[PDB]
Parts: C-alpha cells; sequence; structure tokens
C-alpha cells in the first residue's frame, strides 16, 4: 500500500507536525500548510532549498521585524499569509467622525491611543505635515518602529497571493518577477506596505502589485527602489486601491539613497485608486549627482526621460498633492483627482503630454499657489477644472479644451487655443442677454476687453433683440460700441470722436471716422481716401 499510497496522493507537510518553520520547509516537497499560528523572532531566516513550493496560509505569523523567506524556486506560491505585531503601538487617527481632516497638531495629539489599526504611528513625515506636534508628542508615542513583515529575499518568480495582516508589511529584496496580487487589505506598520527594494544587484524587473488594497501604514502603500521594467513596460501598480496611508498612495523613490539611485524607469501605473492619503495620491517623481544613474550633465534636474506608461488613475481626498511626477518626454492619459486638499497635479515636466485630464475640487486647503502646476514647456490636450467649490499655472505650457465654471483671471499658460472648432452657438440661460468676450491676459486678466452681445428688447417672447458690439476704455469694459437693433428700431446706433479727431486715430484707408465739432453742432468726417491722403468732412449738420 506505501508504494501505492505515495503515488496517488498529493504531497503536503503542515506547520503543526514541527517545531519551527525551517524544520517544516525542508520536510516540504510540493505543499506547505501554516495550520497553526507562529510567533516569529525579528530576522528568523527560513531556507526554502531552491523548491517549487505552494504554500497555503491558514493561520498567523506573528511577530515585530521581519520574517525572512529565502530560495524559494521560481514558480513558488504562498496565499493568504496574514502577518501580525506582538506590539500594540500608539497610533494617531487625523480625521473626524465626519471624515474631516484634522490639521491642527494638537487635535491631532487628542486622537493617541494604542491600537494595531484604525490610525498610524507617528514618523518625522508628520512632523512636517502638522506643524509644531513634534514638540506636542509624549515620548511614547515617538520614534515608534512597529512592523511584522515579510521578507521575500533574491527569489525570482515568486507570487504572494490575498496576503493581509495587522501592522503589516511585505518586503520583496532583490527580486525579480514577482508579483503582490489581490492583496486582501492588510493594515499596514511604519514601514510602505508593499516594497519592490533592488538597492542590490540587478535594477529590479518583472515586479507587480495587481489588484487588491491596503489601508493605513506610516508610510507608502506600495514603492518601488531601482526597478526598470525595460521597454517591454514588464512591472508597476496595476489595479490597486490604496486607503488612507500615512504618506503617499503609490511612490517611486527620488534621489540617492546608500550609494545608489533609487530611482525608476519603464513601469506602469494604471487603472488604481488611491483615497485619502495623508500626502500624494501617486509620487511619480524621480529628482528631489545621481551616483548609480543618469549624469546631471546629460539629463538636467527633473528632466530624466522615466517613460513610465500611465493611464486611467483615479485620486479622491488626498490632504497632499493627488498626482505628483517629474520627467521629460512623458505621455500621460485619463487622470481624474477629485477633493484635494493641497494641489490636485504637480507636475515638474518638460516636453510632456497630458490627455484628458480632471482636476475637480482641489488645494481646498490652500497648502499650495494653485490647483495645477507644471513647470516645463508642456501640452495639455483637454483641461476639465472646478467642481462644486491660480487655478493653472503653468507658464511654458500650450493648453486647448478646457471645461469648467474657472474664473479666467485664475489661468496662467503660455497658450490657449481651439483651433479646430465647427460652427458655433453661444446658448445663454438665466439671463436677458448671451455673450461671446474677449479677454486679452497681456492687457488685463482680470476685464474683458471687447465683447459680442445680444440683448433683449422689451421682455421674454417679444422676438427682438439687440446686437452690441464693444471695446474697453479707461478700464471699463464695454465703454464705446456699436448696436443694431436697440429698442427695436431697425437701424445701427454708431460712436463718434467725442472731440476733433486727431489724423493718427484712423487706420485704414477707405475708411472714414466720425467725430463732433461741438463749436458749429456738427458731425464732420476723418477721412482716409483710397490713396491713402487725410481729407476732413461735414458729415451731418443742422
Amino acid at each position: 500500500y506505501s508504494i501505492e499510497a505515495d503515488k496517488k496522493f498529493k504531497y503536503s507537510v503542515k506547520l503543526s507536525d514541527y517545531p519551527t518553520l525551517q524544520d517544516a520547509a525542508s520536510a516540504a516537497v510540493d505543499g506547505l500548510l501554516i495550520d497553526r499560528d507562529y510567533n516569529f523572532y525579528g530576522g528568523e531566516t527560513v531556507d526554502f532549498g531552491g523548491k517549487v513550493l505552494t504554500i497555503e496560509c491558514k493561520a498567523k505569523f506573528i511577530g515585530d521585524g521581519n520574517l525572512i523567506f529565502t530560495k524559494l524556486g521560481k514558480g513558488s506560491r504562498i496565499a493568504g499569509v496574514f502577518m501580525e505585531s506582538t506590539t500594540t503601538p500608539w497610533v494617531i487617527k487625523p480625521w473626524t467622525d465626519d471624515n474631516q481632516w484634522l490639521t491642527d497638531a494638537a487635535a491631532v495629539v487628542a486622537t493617541l491611543k494604542q491600537s494595531k489599526t484604525d490610525g498610524y504611528q507617528p514618523t518625522v513625515s508628520d512632523y512636517v505635515k502638522f506643524p509644531g506636534i513634534e514638540t506636542l508628542l509624549p515620548p511614547n508615542a515617538k520614534g515608534q518602529n512597529i512592523t511584522s513583515t515579510l521578507e521575500i529575499r533574491e527569489c525570482i518568480g515568486v507570487e504572494v497571493h490575498r496576503a493581509s495582516g495587522l501592522m503589516a508589511g511585505f518586503l520583496f529584496r532583490g527580486c525579480h518577477f514577482c508579483k503582490m496580487v489581490d492583496a486582501n487589505n492588510p493594515s499596514g506598520g511604519k514601514d510602505g506596505i508593499i516594497t519592490f527594494e533592488n538597492l542590490s544587484g540587478d535594477w529590479g524587473k518583472g515586479n507587480y502589485v495587481i489588484g487588491g488594497r491596503t489601508s493605513y501604514g506610516s508610510g507608502s502603500s506600495a514603492q518601488f527602489l531601482r526597478n526598470n521594467g525595460g521597454f517591454e513596460r514588464d512591472g508597476g501598480v496595476i489595479g490597486f486601491t490604496s486607503y488612507r496611508a500615512g504618506e503617499s498612495g503609490v511612490k517611486t523613490w527620488q534621489g540617492t539613497v546608500g550609494s545608489t539611485t533609487s530611482r525608476n524607469y519603464n513601469l506602469q501605473f494604471r487603472d488604481s485608486v488611491v483615497i485619502y492619503p495623508v500626502w500624494d495620491g501617486f509620487d511619480l517623481g524621480a529628482d528631489t549627482d545621481r551616483p548609480g544613474d543618469y549624469p546631471i550633465t546629460q539629463y538636467p534636474l527633473h528632466q530624466l526621460p522615466l517613460n513610465h506608461l500611465i493611464d486611467n488613475l483615479l485620486v479622491r481626498g488626498a490632504l497632499g498633492v493627488g498626482f505628483g511626477m517629474d520627467g521629460k518626454g512623458m505621455y500621460v492619459s485619463n487622470i481624474t483627482v477629485e477633493d484635494c486638499a493641497g494641489s490636485g497635479a504637480y507636475l515638474l515636466t518638460h516636453e510632456s503630454v497630458f490627455t484628458n485630464i480632471a482636476i475637480i475640487d482641489t488645494n481646498t486647503k490652500d497648502f499650495q499657489a494653485n490647483q495645477i502646476y507644471i513647470s516645463g514647456a508642456c501640452r495639455v490636450n483637454g483641461l476639465r477644472l472646478i467642481g462644486i467649490r491660480l487655478t493653472i499655472d503653468a507658464p511654458n505650457s500650450t493648453v486647448s479644451g478646457i471645461t469648467g465654471m474657472v474664473d479666467p483671471s485664475r489661468i496662467n499658460v503660455a497658450n490657449l487655443a481651439e483651433e479646430g472648432l465647427g460652427n458655433i452657438r453661444a446658448n445663454s440661460f438665466g439671463y436677458d442677454s448671451a455673450a461671446i468676450k474677449l479677454r486679452i491676459h497681456k492687457l488685463s486678466k482680470t476685464l474683458d476687453s471687447g465683447a459680442l452681445y445680444s440683448h433683449i428688447n422689451g421682455g421674454a417672447g417679444s422676438g427682438s433683440a439687440y446686437t452690441q458690439l464693444t471695446a474697453i476704455s479707461g478700464s471699463t469694459p464695454d465703454a464705446v460700441s456699436l448696436k443694431v437693433n436697440h429698442k427695436d428700431c431697425r437701424g445701427a446706433e454708431i460712436p463718434f470722436v467725442p472731440d476733433i479727431a486727431s489724423d493718427d486715430f484712423i487706420k485704414d484707408s477707405s475708411c472714414f471716422l466720425p467725430y463732433w465739432e461741438n463749436n458749429s453742432t456738427s458731425l464732420k468726417a476723418l477721412v482716409k481716401k483710397p490713396n491713402g491722403e487725410l481729407v476732413r468732412l461735414t458729415l451731418a449738420t443742422l
């Protein structure tokens, strides 16, 4: 029977049969069932002998610090892992019962409680975010560093599915072709919740966060260090949801970490949602002189050819910036940012294109100077602004297609144009007139310089209106104007120079300019003949 049984049954060892996780790992052949809670010490390392294992978790790994898994064979899968710290730290909760953000340091300090969730451990980033909190926090709530971390070290082709936990962290160190799939809402610890760190060895490649969600944590929900997906864009974040990150939802690191670059290239950031981050929704910048990366002489600061594939992202409720990035030659599309306290978008980009961007009700707390900022020479095609609450400062950018109840005086761009509209109709609701206004921002950002109006003659249903063409004079909009059909008179009312017209008032040949000669109660006409010569004629008299 043993011979027969050996060939007809599925192989699996279970933790309940061993004293240590390493003993179970050593006995494993195909499956490994975690069927009892396991308390690990920080730094506890397990060697899986290069075996391709299917680890099924039905219990918890309990401990502060890192549980390190090494030498898992390509194709290994870990499902249902649950990390939980032994320590219950002091956490702050910077939002109210009505879900309003608290920004006052004293109000935030008052939220202090010991819990493994529904808040996060304060860190130095909070000292910046809530000014004065550093001196108000009691010493036992400062400098905590609690995280129960599953560290996968130097493995290739390992996937972690449906992971969860309390004060939990997941670290892929020196890994390639690994994925964090369908994270089952782990509540974060002090460190970033999902980290792909490749500071040593080759640049990380094939590393993904696919689906799932995370909540809380003192740092960023998903973050990458020194990863390059290649032209194939093999890596990134797709279909992910981040809620209440203590820092940012998704972050590609910037600058030097250690003696090398922590920057990232060629990754995908698509179909994801970030809600209520304490800092930013998506922080996709690379620069904050670049050891291990392109020299500043090759690519100036904020002008690296990051080449990320960015599309279909939604951000809501950030206390910081909704969408931030830098880089040159980027193509960004279909971004929707709503209800943010700081800028909806902060773009330190150059020679980049932004298509179909919607920035709705951001910078609601005036944390920044504008709702959307773009530093370099960029192109914006389709920009929706204003919800129900400068708006845009992109000094060197060319924009087309803005929609929304924007205040024109709050727009600053290099060029704004609608080159390809068809025949147009201006429909006016709730007013006695319809209007097409012109504003030359060089002359005035607050006053319209001219207009074409249509005004009701009499009342509704009169079947009569008059059209008027105006011009600003003495900083008074519509100061001068020509009218057609005022009071249904069916004639044109023409403005004339109130005094003797100077020779230089007339512009073109074969034109005349009426002027008033008060001393004779006569209208004269300065005429520029077809040949360019001026002559003054009598136009109307008593």
